[PDB]
């Protein structure tokens, strides 16, 4: 079902999670060897999840369920600033601009934390 499909899709975000704080510690002690893996591995799994969740919307749009369209066209929404701000962070790494990776970093904490409460209305709604 959708419903499923939509919690396959929020494990698939719960690991970026557990990456990017695995990141940001490798950050703060200066392992970039590591922080180039995870940044590579969050990119994967940053695709991934875009790609159900747009399945995911089209889906509640065949089926006409009008509400889960409105919340899941304001989430992806969300989820594109979200990769804005990750691909600025990633050349930031490249460029060696630690100040941009660290306000980046934050931003896309803060950005990620916001959409949790429409992440859960989701869930409900499908
Ligand atoms: O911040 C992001 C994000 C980061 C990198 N690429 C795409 C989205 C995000 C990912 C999933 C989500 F549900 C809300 C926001």
């Amino acid at each position: 079902s959708v419903k499923s499909e939509y919690a396959e899709a929020a494990a698939v975000g719960q690991e970026a999670v557990a990456v990017f704080n695995t990141m940001k510690a490798a950050f703060q002690n200066g392992d970039k060897e590591a922080v180039a893996q995870y940044l590579a591995r969050l990119a994967s799994l940053y695709t991934r999840h875009e790609e159900l969740l747009n399945r995911i919307l089209e889906k509640a749009r065949r089926e006409g369920n009008k509400e889960a369209v409105t919340l899941m066209n304001e989430f992806t929404a969300t989820f594109q600033t979200g990769k804005s701000i990750f691909n600025a962070m990633v050349a930031a790494f490249k460029n060696g601009d630690d100040d941009s990776f660290e306000s980046y970093l934050q931003a896309l904490e803060k950005v990620t934390a916001k959409g949790e409460t429409l992440a859960d209305q989701i869930a409900k709604a499908l």
